[PDB]
């Protein structure tokens, strides 16, 4: 159990889709900034970001463990 | 190499200017967003919506309009993207 609002898991070849939003432009440059440095880490990239100045979409494509783990990791770094 | 200097769209109900950038790999991408975060912050002027993956960019630019301070700042961007 935890507070942060959940994924959801959408499409016939499934999808993790979830919508961060953020009190301003700074704090949303600040969480794409440390999103790009975890796929260039990690080699793992969404299948889609989309973003304004105060949300940014996250969509994650099916490779499973590893798709959670990394939806785990973008998590962490929103809070 | 992709070209970028195709007309942007002007597409939607209040209208909007719309492009897609393509590129040949995700260094070329991310170098192109590292420098659109950098020309919103310069104009004060961010885009409604930018959309992309590892090898594009979708841009969506809404009316202040349409006037010429969306139209600058989008052949700004197309400069940013090697057109000029
Ligand atoms: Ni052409
Ligand atoms: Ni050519």
């Amino acid at each position: 159990h935890h507070h942060h609002h959940s994924w959801r898991e959408q499409g016939k070849p499934p999808m993790l889709f979830k919508r961060f939003a953020f009190g301003s432009y700074a704090q949303t440059r600040a969480f794409l900034d440390a999103l790009a440095a975890l796929s260039e880490e990690t080699g793992q990239h969404p299948q889609n970001i989309n973003f304004g100045t105060t949300y940014v979409n996250i969509t994650l494509d099916a490779a499973g463990e590893a798709e959670r783990a990394f939806a785990a990791r973008v998590d962490a770094l929103a809070g």
